[PDB]
């Protein structure tokens, strides 16, 4: 009975691709914070090379660019450290190791959107701490790994997502008559429904390497609202803002867009379409 | 007698936006001298001072220029000579004799720094011959009519219709009219578009209010030439595919900035003005004209 | 003595550096006209040409500018209404009747550079609206009033207090006369200070000599903002910690390069006019009034 | 019997490295379309790693950077996947991996000349795509492989020659009233020739690490046509002309200039000289 | 007893280490001349290898930054390929390998201070040849290292010092009337007695992974020279100078400071503290 | 009456050709000395000049030592600067025409490989800072009036008075040297002060205005120089090529400093300067 092991098992990704799992004949394992802890990177190869699993899904991260900006000692523990003893430890177990990795490696070049060639150069302290992230599992596991860089993660439905898109949902439903968005920083997004999809297939397929995976389009969050905007009837206003308008922590590139160049050759693979289109089926399971 | 009319001296009176102009002044008080080849030659900057002061006029619209942003990276010393040296003895001409000068510039004094947008403030720094040449044409224009000028700078013009534009816009609508299965447009270069008719209403507007200073005139966004051809191709119910393509699959001679797109932090001061409006809107009244 | 009386018009008379020179000019036989909102205001740049111009004064204090950096950055119209627009007026009015023109700038128009320190040679960069707004300030009068101005960048001002110092400094101390026992200081911010009083000496042995040109006015060293509440701290008796913190803890509108140090290569050759000298002693002098 | 197997073997390189193999003990094997395509990535771990080989030359590639730059899908799976399905079959053989490189792996930098010590930074989709082919032959073959980075290949003669000295020549010999040659666009030259004969060497010796080959001198194609002028008494105009005047859809450094600081430390290696003397003698060879 | 191997032994830092050692059990094998040379990279593995060591410390480099710049050739060798041969041959043996960098593989980016989470972009040809030996060390021992990035060091007292404090130091006890000090470049300093503690600490744990190790403080020469200057009660003017005063070879940063977000972590390891403690500490065993 | 023309720096190496080609004219040549102007005291230039009214200034002085001004730029400032601006002022109120000999070291910090006059003036060094905003002082007073022109690394003073990079190769190899070194990471165009004399005197006559760049066509090394100077003067040496780090200097140099013209070719009767190579070698000729 083949095993996987499952870090963020809970976040918004993670819980997609568990329950995706439940109709298949693999033993999963879902980590907790009592069995594997991010902040606890010593406690974790002696666990996972006890587990001895076939499969290991990387999904546990610091996400919060900001907190990473301010912490990037938190950055660095939880998502390099962390990921490093993970790493050694699906080397020494022979497990296949995919690693859920951020658009956010790319931003210092300043140019509109990345491939797959394209060289990473980070913008802020998260973006280092996953390309950092990223040697650690391409050098221990290199022909038993697969990379997967995510843009701005489209995901969970009304109950569970309190993220871009369901703040903006949030905003229209309850009546406000002008809802503004930052139009002059531009990026790609993912659905994670989609992603899991692939992710699925990529398991059964143990496909390696590295690759981007995000609808086609380099958008701002303002586009973004203007679609939902479109697709609920809303009758108030949409405004664009500039960044300066909202301040950060962490410094964001002009655009954090990638797009693909591998994706085509993976004939059966489930793949991304059009952003409006992904996007629109996405804002259809809120009703 | 009755008084003399007010003299204006336009050049590039039969380009896109010199036509609209020319042809909105004809409804008015003012007595227009349309220049031409054998009067006024970009090529012939020496004879440029000479003319103009002997004219006497009380306006000038300078919209004459080298406007091939490609054959100004082959050719430097022609968009010297054109933009930059032309426009030199224009600005010492209307400083002689006393006249308002509106300079036509261009978003492509923006772009090395490379960000999404520019307004006012922004501090130009071109990324090609063309945008150089038409920098330092601005600075001649302040430096010489310092209180009595106005210059405007507009993305990427639309404007000519059916029988005259033969650029993005015009392109984009004869592929569509002639059944194309396809059409490639570039997703990798931003830019924000400029109404040649409505910057038309709005230089009527400023030359009755001798409005002086440095505007950008442009509709609201920055987008792509791809966006545009995307938006043509659902006004005019194009069934075919509108294809992005990056910069690569085009080779030109002149570096493009990942943007040129501009905003204005000004044109709301001028409360009566014309202005634009957002870039699908303003695009579609122009498509409208095709059909 | 002078057999005719000669009159200045200040602008920002209120303000920091305004107040002490205004106090300082009552004991010279100077006509001094102090605008006030009712006669001179920022946002209504059109109104401004005529009243100075009636006025006819010799002098022209041109301090007043809209000062808050955040609030540039997220609203460039009114950076460059009240910083440039309104510049450009006086300047005007300044050439038009024969006014020596002082102009107070800042460091702010440089850090795109990126170096530690910027002397008078050193070529205007800036990183953000409120610079570009003093920057292109600084073109209007230079421009319009070329063999008879002075423009002066000052860094991080302290003076005024306890009353009036509403910057960096005067908010260190203000948080440590009010008990604060644990303050954040960025360590990530390098710049210069400029003392007020200090500056206000030297503007009146400007405005007797007519000095012209560009000046950097900056006490000697470029340090962090940490650095400097270290120092106010030690001044006070603070026994409490100061904490320095990255600029990330503090998230701002508007970018901030990481030094805006300016220094001097002209000061020297002014003999006997009144010159900064260390940061750590102008400190001092400052905090000794406090005291 | 030690086994050598090369890809790219009827490429110019290729054909001259596969022709001095043929008077030694070594069993070489050419690859072909029935058995290995860049293509097909896909399908080259199987048939390496069935091979055995004890040696692998990587000469295949695809090296149209303007085709690179519109088709980075193209220049990824040829050089980038392609060589590392090449460097983890030559991991699991324990073969000894030879990969050929290029100066195009610099120029974002925008520096005159480049060492061994340099960081890669490339200025398009070509270079990146031989960068990170680089990064997959050291992540897997570290201790068993040898990087050799050319800079303007030279090679050919008056039969095979279709690139930039053999278009000069050409011209020249049609009796061209005017050559017109890019001057602000640097980089530097290499003998395919010489080359050879340094790989040859390598391969005896079993040589590793990374290795810069290219004549000395950091020269444009202005300069490099001006000197073919020289050696062949020509009449014409050279014209020297800006990089614009010639669009193309990848962009290019000033300067792709690549010299060496390891080189002169392999005493009895073949070497390469000063560009001026190189590019004579290659000359030469089309007088007769 | 395990033997512990150490290149650069006679060096600063090498000194008090292999003095700090004498008091242990481990088999000490200071190399020198006749056994290990840094131009002699061929002869490296063949030594290390026939003398077994269990851990490596490789101090031993070519520092001088300006002779770097005119002679990469000599940065290259003496930095890189025999820091490679010594990589394989910690490998070959097992032996735990620490790797004495330099912040200066950081300077580039231009920016005032630089933590472990950021991506190393050297200055100059000295920084160059360090980092590719960091990389030499990651690709070869990959579990089994500690490379340590120290600052401006400081150490070797009044008989050794003719490094920067040396030199201020001869020049206050000379009487000179002024001393110039660089106020345009900006760096950290690591105290060579306390890198000394970390690392005999590092040895016994076998502690691995980036880390670096400066007091805490971003200046410059000038700010260092000053305090010296108070310290020993300098009645001269201490001047602070632009670079273009001392024209050099190599071209230096804005800043090398560097800072660690990782070093808190190590509960009782030795740690550097503020930079004036740090320094006033040293500069009172001169007098 | 006769016309005045006052002359800054006439005892320099250009300003010395220009005050003896005039001699064969009816101007009334007054060449400033210590008791009249000195660039260290601007603030005695106006009220000196507008005393003389002059129709016509060639400013000539200044601060060139380039190491001196980055060590210096009080010095660089005042003398570059401060004392340009009050000669500019000068001249606006004696209604002169002003003649500014600049430099292509205004151009460096974009780091491309030739500038021409639309290029946007952004400097590497103070040097290069001090001698741009003497141009806007020169501009901004005497905006119809006005000639700046943008020389290159200048050659001249011939067996006697040259001092410079082309003197001191011209004085190792007639000593015999074994070997000379040079900088060959460095590009810059060269500029003769015999040709640019010529012009000067084209241009007073025409009272030509703008800005213009007058340079021999060829971005080129120091290096480059040397090596041609020893095929011209048959040096059996050797001539060896150093990268610009083997000489430390106080003020940062660019990848290049060349300078190309677009504005020359349409002043049809003016004197032109040529190739460097047909210019180089005429210079060279008259130490023989
Ligand atoms: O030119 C630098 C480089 O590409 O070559 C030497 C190798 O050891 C690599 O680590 C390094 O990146
Ligand atoms: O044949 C020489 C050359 O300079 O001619 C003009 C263009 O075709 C260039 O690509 C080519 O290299
Ligand atoms: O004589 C020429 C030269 O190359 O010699 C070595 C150095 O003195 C250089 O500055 C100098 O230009
Ligand atoms: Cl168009």
């Amino acid at each position: 009975k083949r095993k996987i092991l499952i870090t963020g098992g809970t976040g918004m990704l993670g819980a997609y691709v568990t329950s995706a799992l439940k109709d298949t004949d693999y033993n999963v394992i879902v980590t907790e914070r009592n069995t594997l802890n991010l902040s606890v990177p010593e406690a974790i190869f002696s666990y996972i090379t006890a587990e001895k699993p076939d499969v290991i899904l990387h999904f546990a991260a610091e996400t919060d660019v900001d907190l990473c900006e301010r912490e990037p000692a938190r950055a660095g523990i939880y998502n390099h450290l962390a990921t490093e003893q993970i790493a050694q430890a699906a080397k020494f177990c022979g497990a296949w190791l995919l690693y859920l990795s951020s658009s956010n490696v790319f931003g210092g070049e300043g140019k509109l959107s990345y491939n797959e060639l394209d060289i990473p150069l980070p913008m802020n302290y998260y973006g280092r701490s996953k390309l950092i992230g990223e040697s650690s599992v391409r050098n221990a596991c290199t022909n038993n790994h697969l990379i997967i860089r995510a843009g701005w993660m489209i995901g969970g439905g009304p109950d569970k997502d309190h993220k871009f898109v369901g703040k903006i949902i949030q905003q229209i439903k309850a009546g406000s008559t002008s809802i503004k968005a930052v139009s002059d920083r531009l990026g790609s997004i993912t659905s994670a429904m989609q992603l899991c999809n692939f992710i699925i297939w990529a398991i059964n397929k143990r496909h390696t390497g590295t690759l981007h995976f995000a609808s086609s389009g380099t958008i701002s969050r303002f586009d973004i609202a203007c679609a939902i905007g479109d697709l609920l009837n809303f009758k108030g206003d949409i405004i664009p803002v500039h960044s300066s308008v909202f301040p950060l922590s962490a410094p964001r590139p002009y655009s954090e867009g990638i797009e693909s160049i591998y994706m085509s050759i993976l004939s059966d693979a489930p793949k991304p379409s059009l952003w409006k289109s992904d996007l629109a089926k996405y804002v259809g399971t809120f009703l």
